[PDB]
């Protein structure tokens, strides 16, 4: 209709969404006071209305999104993020788990989807995951394999670190980021299994080399996308 | 004959080798129920019988691969690597050392040579190392020079790291990964050797701006493949 | 005038910058001597004067540059660094914070404005900093937004660590850091909160993700400058 | 003469370089085997006078590279290392320091001097060093600096981290490696002085973003190397 045109440029208005933008930064620094509980005696009754004003705010402004948009509203993936970001939000306190309400707090990366130059650069991130797929998928494989094997090899008399096989994997993991796999992890191991090194020096090493590649690639690709 | 090229077309089927990496995902996901010991009190013969009936598969159908191309297959370094991990994985428990039955978790990696988008990468991995070798040359010699120098320097009021060739070997290691280098290693030895730092500041510093250019190395040796 | 040129030309002059260098080691040295108490006790009283003597110099001739250039000076960010570090160099001792005493050392930094060659290489990285302010933006609110979490989801049982947004930011900042992130926050808090992975695995994934790319978007840019 | 080119012919000789370099690997070896207790007290005198023997066999066969050479030998620095290396391997034991004899472990270094692969690479990475020394130089002024704040701030109820200039240079290098910057220094740090980190998170900041800029610049000259 001409309607529809009406509520679509209110909708699309530069203003209207440098006033959510506005009432994001607002309510950011809201949630930044209710993490003090001296505030909170005070000004509790005064933030938490003002974090159901704005909600409700944010539901009646993605239901006119909605109507401006209806499938191709769907189809993008800022878009989508406010309605799953504003459906958590949605659903009221002491309902399933209580993280739910941390996950209020979701609301804030707003910003990112209605800001464009934030947009942008969440874009350029996102763009370099999908060469990274090959890499990732091998090194998911390698820790999976390793994991097992290490559980098997030390998770009896180590159980709090390879008890189990997602034990082994955090045990990985922290081995990888390097983080006191020596003097925290292998050489504890050692006074006990001494040729442990064997496993873990050749898992640091091809972890390590990995990781290189996956960011030489990614530097390689950049500038295939220069020279054109 | 023709004998010949009917095993042939059905060893280079695609569906054959979609049979054996759907086998092999499979058994990856046996081994890690085997870690959990609940699993293992219910369904242990199971899975026990799945890996014999899936190993025996294995050996058949690299009996098969064999006859198909005989000294192609072992000049081929997938194929190579199939053959020495079935071969590991065929040696029966409580015979040699008992370490050879985790070894058998190593089938998994048939995931990377039976797929070719994780060939592809591997590949390219791999393809890095004879630039890289030089450097690694380097510091191997580098290494072991610092060792034996840190061996004799240390290793008698310091010999859970320092004692042996070998344990300062490992030290080093530790220290050019950053691993608590300072409040584990060279503070507490600096207590007894106050001019320690003299030894370790510039192990440090050379460890360190080696990696450095072994990565920028690599790097540019990928843009000299770009830019053909 | 002429006189105008008169003082223009000494003030322009090779030698007086060159005096001035010299100026500038010479104290950079007395300043070293002071943090020994040793020579403290004997020449506490040279040292001291010296300071003053050259203070007083560098006020002298900040003000015969003010002016030869007087507008354009202030416009000027070497100049400017120059005279707000003669500022705070000049407010006595006992006034104020006693902490602006030991800023007084940032006088040494007129090395760097002083001498072409600094001020090159620091013109160099300052250069960088614009391309990267869209990746800050993103982190900061990256970390704002978990630093709420974490201070919600962890403050009360770890107070030290996560009882305050700004604790919890050091924290974070600690972790992305990678510094004792495992056995030093994770690992005594899963002591507690046995799936506190769930928060600190993905923020070090994204966190590193992100650094990575800031620094493949740095090296990118540069080629970008070398490529016209 | 002709009597000088029948020296400098088996000087140059491929076969005499290819001798010393097995010398090298030999007496390497040899040098790996007495830090062994055990290997000492039965062959104690087989490598204490096969080093022997080969010093010797050093000390002629540069005499004789000095006389094919003469001043031409003393401006390669290839050379001028083999005598300096030789020369602090001459000086005979419990004369100065006994750490000269951990020095004497050098001479393996003359394998990097006579291996032309070796030589290559090193070249290249010494290549690098000339486009590093301003940022460099900086940095030795901002750790200065820093160094001087850091001792003067924290010296006296930190006196083992802070309480010299040295001391506080090791500490702040510690820091920019990141090695327990926060549980084993500023988070005790701040026990007493809480603000600490207003010191400690930017000299983190700048340490980092400079060396990152260090390596990207390293990376940019290698491609304008390339591209000619
Ligand atoms: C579009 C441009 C937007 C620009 C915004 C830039 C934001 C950058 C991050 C700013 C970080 C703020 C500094 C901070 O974290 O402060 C730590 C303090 C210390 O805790 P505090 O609560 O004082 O503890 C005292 C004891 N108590 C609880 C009993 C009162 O904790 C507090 O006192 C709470 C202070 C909350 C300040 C919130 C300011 C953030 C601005 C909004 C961020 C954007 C939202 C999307
Ligand atoms: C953008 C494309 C994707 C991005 C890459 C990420 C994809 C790969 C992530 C890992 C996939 C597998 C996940 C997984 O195995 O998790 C299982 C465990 C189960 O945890 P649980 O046993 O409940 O807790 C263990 C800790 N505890 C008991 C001491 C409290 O959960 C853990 O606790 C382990 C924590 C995960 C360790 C990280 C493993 C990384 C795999 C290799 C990725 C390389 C990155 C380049
Ligand atoms: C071609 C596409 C293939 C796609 C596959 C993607 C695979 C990515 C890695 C998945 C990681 C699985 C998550 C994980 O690690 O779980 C940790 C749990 C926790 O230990 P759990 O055994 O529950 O401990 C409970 C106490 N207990 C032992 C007495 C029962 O440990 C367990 O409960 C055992 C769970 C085993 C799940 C195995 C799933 C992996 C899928 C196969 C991987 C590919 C094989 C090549
Ligand atoms: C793709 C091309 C090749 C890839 C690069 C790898 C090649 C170089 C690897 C090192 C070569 C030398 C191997 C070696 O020296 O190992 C000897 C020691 C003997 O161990 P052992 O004395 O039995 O155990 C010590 C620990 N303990 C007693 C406290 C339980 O074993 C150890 O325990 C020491 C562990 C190895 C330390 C790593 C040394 C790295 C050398 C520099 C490589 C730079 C990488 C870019
Ligand atoms: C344009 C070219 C300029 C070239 C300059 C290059 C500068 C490079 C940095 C040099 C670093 C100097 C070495 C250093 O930090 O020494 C540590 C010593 C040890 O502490 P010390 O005070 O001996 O402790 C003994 C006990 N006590 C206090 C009771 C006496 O602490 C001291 O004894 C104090 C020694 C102060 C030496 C200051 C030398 C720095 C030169 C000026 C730097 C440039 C200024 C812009
Ligand atoms: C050149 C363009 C800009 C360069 C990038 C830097 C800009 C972003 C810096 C962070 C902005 C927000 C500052 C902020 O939130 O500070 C608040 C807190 C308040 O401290 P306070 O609660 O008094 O002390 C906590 C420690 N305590 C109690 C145990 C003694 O202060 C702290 O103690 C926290 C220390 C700061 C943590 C660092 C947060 C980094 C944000 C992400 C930056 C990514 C870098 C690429
Ligand atoms: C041109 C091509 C040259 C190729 C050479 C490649 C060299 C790569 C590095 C090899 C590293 C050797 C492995 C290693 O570090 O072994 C650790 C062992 C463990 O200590 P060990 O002495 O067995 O302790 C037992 C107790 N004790 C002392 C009472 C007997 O310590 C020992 O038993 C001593 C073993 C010494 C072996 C030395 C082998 C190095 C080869 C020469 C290196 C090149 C010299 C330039
Ligand atoms: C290829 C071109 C050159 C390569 C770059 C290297 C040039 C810069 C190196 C640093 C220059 C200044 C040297 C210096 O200040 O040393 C003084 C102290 C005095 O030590 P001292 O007070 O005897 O021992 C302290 C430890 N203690 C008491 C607890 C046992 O000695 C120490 O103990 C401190 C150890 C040195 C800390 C490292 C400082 C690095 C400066 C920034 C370099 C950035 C690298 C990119
Ligand atoms: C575009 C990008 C790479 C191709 C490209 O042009 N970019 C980089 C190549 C140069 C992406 C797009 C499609 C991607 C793969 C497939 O989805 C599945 C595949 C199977 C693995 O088991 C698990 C994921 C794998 C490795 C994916 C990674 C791979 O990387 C591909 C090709
Ligand atoms: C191809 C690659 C480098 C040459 C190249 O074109 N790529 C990078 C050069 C640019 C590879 C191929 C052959 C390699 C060397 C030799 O096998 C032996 C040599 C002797 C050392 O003692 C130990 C290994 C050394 C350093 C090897 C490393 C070197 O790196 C070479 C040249
Ligand atoms: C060649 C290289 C840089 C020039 C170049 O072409 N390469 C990189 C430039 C792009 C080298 C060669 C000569 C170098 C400088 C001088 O010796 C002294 C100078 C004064 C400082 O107080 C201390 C060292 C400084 C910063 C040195 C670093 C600088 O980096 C120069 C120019
Ligand atoms: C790139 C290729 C991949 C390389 C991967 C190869 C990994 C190599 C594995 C080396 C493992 C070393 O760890 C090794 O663990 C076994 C566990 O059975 C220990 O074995 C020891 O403990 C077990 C109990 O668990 C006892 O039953 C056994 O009698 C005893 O010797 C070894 O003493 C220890 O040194
Ligand atoms: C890039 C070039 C390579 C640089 C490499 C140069 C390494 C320099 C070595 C510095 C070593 C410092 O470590 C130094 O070790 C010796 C060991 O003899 C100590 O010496 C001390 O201990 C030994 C026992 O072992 C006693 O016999 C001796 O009387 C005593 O002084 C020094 O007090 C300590 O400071
Ligand atoms: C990229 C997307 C971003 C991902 C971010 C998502 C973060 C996920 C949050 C997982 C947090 C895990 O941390 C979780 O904290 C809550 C705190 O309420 C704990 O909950 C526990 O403690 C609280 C007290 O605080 C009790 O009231 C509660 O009954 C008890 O279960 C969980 O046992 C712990 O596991
Ligand atoms: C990029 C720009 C460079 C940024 C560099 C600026 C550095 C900023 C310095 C912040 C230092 C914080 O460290 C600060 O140290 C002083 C030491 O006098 C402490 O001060 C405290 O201890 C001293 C003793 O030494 C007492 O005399 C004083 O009364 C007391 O308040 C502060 O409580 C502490 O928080
Ligand atoms: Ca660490």
């Amino acid at each position: 209709g001409s309607m529809y045109l009406r509520i679509t440029n209110i909708v699309e208005s530069s203003f209207f969404t440098k006033f959510i933008i506005y009432l994001i930064v607002l309510n950011g620094i809201t949630m930044g006071l209710e993490t003090s509980k001296t505030f909170m005696q005070s000004f509790g009754v005064y933030t938490t209305l003002f974090n159901q004003i704005v909600i409700t705010i944010f539901t009646i402004e993605i239901i006119l999104r909605i109507y401006v948009h209806r499938i191709s509203f769907f189809k993008d993936p800022w878009s989508l993020f406010d309605f799953f970001v504003v459906a958590i939000s949605l659903v009221p306190t002491s309902s399933g788990f209580e993280i739910l309400r941390v996950l209020r707090v979701l609301r804030l990366f707003r910003l990112v989807t209605a800001v464009p130059q934030m947009r942008k650069i969440v874009s350029a991130l996102i763009s370099v995951i999908p060469g990274m797929l090959s890499v990732i998928a091998l090194m998911t494989l390698f820790f999976y394999i390793f994991a097992i094997m290490a559980t098997q090899l030390f998770g009896e008399r180590f159980p709090e670190w390879f008890g189990t096989l997602g034990e082994s994997f955090y045990t990985l993991f922290q081995v990888m980021t390097l983080e006191s796999w020596s003097m925290g992890i292998v050489r504890p191991l050692m006074e006990v299994y001494p040729y442990a090194w064997v496993f873990f020096i050749p898992f640091i090493f091809v972890v390590t080399f990995v990781m290189i590649n996956l960011v030489v690639a990614i530097i390689v690709d950049a500038m295939a996308i220069l020279n054109q």
